[PDB]
């Protein structure tokens, strides 16, 4: 009955069971029977999963536990050299121990241990996507030849650590080689707080923490993070109380007393817990302000009917079986306002985890390398129990132009395979397009694919507009009375963003002459569909 | 004995449900080796890619003495679209190719 769970490891205490079972079955048993039968030992394992999830500590506490001798950690991007036959000589050089010790003592030396690390850099199958990256494929024949071939050895162990398990050669995976794979997902409540836990069992010791802070509050709030995020928010927490206590005590000559203590109190954890640390699978509150700049306003009775069909689909994917995979789609005139709509009914979700990927971030690349961001956002996306992606504008990304017509066909295959490829068991997923152009875009085949449309439409009624104009507050009694005296046409079609760009401009004269003004443009813009 | 290859292709409106039956019927015939090339599992791939897989996973399955493979969503992979038209054509070059190549003698 292990006990490992206090002193390093914390979360994962089921994973220790299933590897042991798996793998070290042989080594646990005493040696006569397992000699009499003749069987061997597993020549290695393999660990996948996200980066920074806990990988090395498993690998040192395996290696600490099975006594062994010193593990000889190395990077996977360090063993690669432009010379010809070069790379060959530093896989080579790991083994000699082994080799030395398997010559002199027999078939009675001790076990050692060789650490990769993203192990998919050397590797041939990289090569088959978009590049130019063959990395001289013989390097990682080499690499077998050690592990098996006309010599045998029986002292060795081999550990790979990757963040691609779609990227492993296939021939590295055969009975007699790495054989053993498992997976090192994301904690959850109880992992975080046993981690918080141990993390935070210096400053109990010392009394340096104060007893106001609680754990299990900390553990709820923290939804989505991971290891290293935990740590990163202790230290930060205690350099933000370490300098509020350093500033106070300069500010205020406060008696010795308080002056040696040095509680870090529990303000500091949430200010640090809201304003530093930035989970990389988590919400990002701060993106959210940068495209919903003025709110919502309720001018009309369509807002509440999109609203309450976001909310209808967020309810249906939330709870539901036989259908882990849903769309939908928005379309609506130019300058419509739409990604605000977007981002409102994801953001009422209360998802743990919502990405926006936008050709905001994506000036100047090439087609691959769009293929590769999305392709990298969706397989992110897939590592969580619920998701929400949200794809701004659909006819920026394809290039469409309406002269020729062109485009870049690699990016709608993509996109269009994306869409119809369900995550992994007993996970489920949420897609929310959106467009300017539905014509088109019907016309290209893809509509099939989404699974509901909504419409928004634009601004058709004088008292649409006053009420519009009365929410926002610019204009005066009197003034409004103008106004709706001379829009009494009913001849109004405008969007939202264009009618505040508008006030904008008219605004910028003396109050005399800007009803007049403001009056000329909407005029001078007489659309009629 | 005098038919060693054979084809056979299905089709209908969208929204059917042809790719479980040709998993069924796939499945149902209890052969030794049975594999399936779906398009989602090469996703960003470029046609050079493509057919190196066929062409591995058809090498693969030469080397048995029965064996059933299903490819999914043929018009997926030239990658078609009715504007234009456009395709692939070293694809297309390729899988005429293969459907008409029978294996070695005695299988
Ligand atoms: N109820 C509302 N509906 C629409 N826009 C609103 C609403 N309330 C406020 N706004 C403001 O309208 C603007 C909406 O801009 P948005 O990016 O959605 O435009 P768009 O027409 O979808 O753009 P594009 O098609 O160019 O991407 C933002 O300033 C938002 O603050
Ligand atoms: N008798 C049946 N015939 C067809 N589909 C059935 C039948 N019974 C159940 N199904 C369900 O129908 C769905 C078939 O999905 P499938 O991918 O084959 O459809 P499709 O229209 O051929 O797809 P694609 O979009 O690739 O053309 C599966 O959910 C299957 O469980
Ligand atoms: N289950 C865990 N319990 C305690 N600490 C953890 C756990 N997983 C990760 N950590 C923290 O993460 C750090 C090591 O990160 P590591 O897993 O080596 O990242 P990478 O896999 O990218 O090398 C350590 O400082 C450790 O405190």
């Amino acid at each position: 009955d292990w006990n490992f769970e206090k002193m390093g490891i914390g979360g994962l205490d089921k994973e220790f069971s299933d590897i042991f079972r798996r793998a070290f079955a042989s080594r646990v048993f005493p040696p006569e029977i397992v000699e009499q039968m003749g069987c061997k030992h597993v020549k290695g394992i393999l660990l996948y999963g996200p980066p920074g999830c806990g990988k090395t500590l498993l690998a040192r506490q395996i290696g600490k536990m099975l006594n062994a001798r010193e593990p000889k950690v190395v990077n996977g991007p360090e063993i690669l050299n432009k010379y010809v036959g070069e790379s060959e000589a530093n896989i080579r050089k790991l083994f000699a121990d082994a080799e030395e010790e398997q010559r002199r003592l027999g078939a009675n030396s001790g076990l050692h241990i060789i650490i990769f690390d993203e192990i998919d850099a050397i590797c041939k199958q990289r090569g088959s996507m978009a590049g130019s990256t063959g990395v001289h494929d013989t390097v990682v024949n080499q690499l077998l030849s050690k592990i098996d071939g006309v010599e045998q050895l029986n002292n060795i162990l081999v550990i790979g650590m990757t963040n691609r398990p779609d990227l492993i050669d296939e021939a590295l995976l055969r009975p007699g080689r790495l054989e053993v794979k498992m997976e090192i997902g994301l904690p959850d409540e109880k992992g975080r707080l046993q981690i918080l836990h141990i993390h935070t069992a210096r400053m109990r010791g010392h009394q340096l923490l104060s007893a106001d802070v609680d754990i299990k509050e900390l553990a709820v709030e923290t939804k989505n993070f991971s290891g290293a995020e935990l740590e990163g928010l202790v230290r930060a927490a205690q350099s933000t109380a370490m300098n509020r206590h350093i500033k106070a005590s300069t500010k205020v000559e406060v008696d010795m007393e308080k002056a040696e203590s040095l509680q870090v109190t529990r303000g500091d954890f949430l200010a640090s817990l809201e304003n530093d640390i930035k989970p990389a699978f988590g919400t990002n509150q701060e993106d959210y302000a940068s495209y919903i700049m003025n709110g919502i306003i309720k001018w009309g009775d369509p807002v509440t009917r999109v609203l309450d069909d976001g909310e209808l689909l967020v309810q249906q994917t939330k709870n539901s079986d036989r259908t882990p995979l849903v769309s939908v789609l928005l379309e609506g005139p130019p300058h419509s306002g739409k990604t605000a709509l977007a981002a409102k009914i994801a953001e009422e979700s209360n998802f743990p985890f919502i990405k926006i990927c936008s050709p905001d971030k994506m000036i100047g690349f090439s087609e691959t390398a769009k293929c590769q961001a999305m392709k990298k956002i969706f397989d992110d996306a897939y590592k969580s129990q619920l998701s929400c992606v949200v794809v701004d504008d659909i006819e920026r990304l394809l290039d469409y132009v309406p002269i020729g017509p062109r485009f870049s066909n690699l990016v709608l295959q993509a996109l269009l395979v994306l869409l119809k490829k369900a995550p992994p068991q007993g996970r489920k997923l949420l897609i929310i397009g959106t467009t300017s152009r539905k014509d088109v875009l019907q016309e290209m085949e893809m509509l099939n694919a989404f699974s509901t449309t909504i419409h928004v439409p634009n601004i058709a009624t004088g008292e649409q507009l006053l009420e519009a104009l009365e929410l926002l507050g610019n204009f005066k009694d009197k003034e409004r009375t103008t106004i709706a005296q001379q829009v009494k046409g009913k001849k109004v079609w405008i969007g939202i963003k264009k009618l505040l760009m508008l006030i904008e401009m008219s605004l910028q004269m003396d109050p005399e002459y800007r009803v007049r003004k403001f009056l000329a443009l909407l005029r001078e813009e007489g659309a009629s569909p």
